[PDB]
């Protein structure tokens, strides 16, 4: 058994801290149950709450294993081994330029914004804004509600892909983490290991996560998703609960 | 007589040149009829043209006046004396960061954004967006057109006024272009020679110049507002027009 698991919304709690998670952690690794985080989160974010490869950013668009992963593939990006999936954000950003010329009118991502206005715009600290800017392969959009069909229009017709993370939407190309989740099952060193697969998640950008996995659940608000597992209440509580009720039961 | 000028589709051709204009120019030097610039642009754009003071910055926020000025006014810094009609940029900023908790809703304004985002947004080089984001008094503002009326609401509610530029929204408070154009007759040297104003412009913005000058001049496309004079053709062309036909027999 592996656990996938999404962080924003599931795995941290509103205010992005693994305190209430704990427990349930603590709960898998003692079981040795490897869980790995399938995240919006960029590389640096990650490695900020202390987490350890292997791990999934930017929406599936990048893979980081373990430098000496028993499998080799990637490419070595120091400490760690890489494998891009998805456009790289430079790239992306040059899309979205013909994306905005398309639509005509400003489409502004994280890319346009200084740290200070992404730290204002979503209650980071201006350090966590930064980690949230170095962005490798998915840009995150600020748009306005009225317009976010016409833009979403305009990212389908140059090209990009969308999705969303819960507050923001997402372009990206080739970023998918139901996708990048089933060449890490691919690229586990133990076969019999890799193959009851756990996803949970809570947003749109989650879909494909529950997809690629055996057995999916929803710690979002809300009803789930068509067919998929449900907690009682949202958040790392609903993590906690899926673990004891969901996972535990089925490691006898 | 004094000519108070805006800049942009009016001194300024449409690749932000001069052309008809600098004979124009050069004739009202040549009879020493001071020429005002007074511009929605910031003092560092204003330089990058090569415009010597007195002039009028961010739609009236600021009179840059030379060092030496014969009349003592305002606060020296470095060869200019700069009397700030207008609250200073920080403080503008601050409180549009209290109309956004009015608002419900992001406002983002040149502050925000990236020299690169701002040069995107307006057609500029990153290198004259750099000069546009060098701001003293008046912020340019980005807002979704669906939010318009509901931030324009807050804008007011936190004691700021705001203009339309023709692109962008604009946020100051006190920056008005024809209070600035009275403050700089007060203040000129010779009385005589201020006593009669003409002013130039080609926008309805225009209006508070139009309103504080002897003679207004639209120089602008479509109607000109009532009470001001206009010319055949727009632009340069009708500043070389105007200077001709309605300044040139003053001097006689
Ligand atoms: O889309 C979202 O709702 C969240 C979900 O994690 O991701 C974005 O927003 C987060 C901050 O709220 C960032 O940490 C991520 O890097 C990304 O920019
Ligand atoms: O970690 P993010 O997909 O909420
Ligand atoms: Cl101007
Ligand atoms: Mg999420
Ligand atoms: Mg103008």
């Amino acid at each position: 058994m592996i656990v996938f698991t999404d962080l924003d919304g599931t795995l941290l709690d509103e205010r992005g801290e693994l305190g209430p998670a704990r427990e349930a952690l603590e709960r898998l690794r003692a079981l040795g149950v490897p869980v790995v985080p399938v995240t919006a989160k960029t590389r640096k974010e990650v490695e900020a709450l202390g987490l350890e490869p292997p791990f999934i950013v930017e929406n599936g668009g990048g893979l980081y294993l373990p430098r000496d992963w028993p499998v080799r593939a990637g490419r070595p990006k120091g400490g760690y081994r890489v494998v891009s999936l998805a456009w790289p954000y430079r790239k992306v950003r040059a899309r979205l330029r013909e994306a905005e010329a398309l639509a005509g009118r400003p489409i502004l991502g994280y890319g346009d914004l200084t740290a200070e206005a992404v730290a204002r715009l979503t209650g980071l600290s201006r350090e966590a804004a930064r980690r949230a800017k170095a962005r490798e392969y998915d840009e995150t959009l600020v748009l306005c509600p009225e317009e976010v069909e016409a833009v979403l229009e305009a990212l389908e017709a140059v090209g990009l892909e969308w999705t969303h993370g819960g507050r923001f939407y997402h372009a990206a190309k080739g970023a998918d983490k139901g996708r990048a989740v089933a060449r890490l099952r691919a690229l586990w060193p133990d076969p019999e290991e890799a193959r009851f697969a756990v996803g949970l998640g809570d947003s749109l950008n989650d879909l494909p996560l529950f997809r690629a996995v055996d057995l999916a659940v929803y710690v979002g608000r809300g009803d789930p998703p068509e067919g998929v597992l449900a907690t009682p209440a949202p958040g790392p509580e609903g993590f906690r609960y899926a673990v004891e009720r969901y996972l535990l039961p089925r490691l006898s």
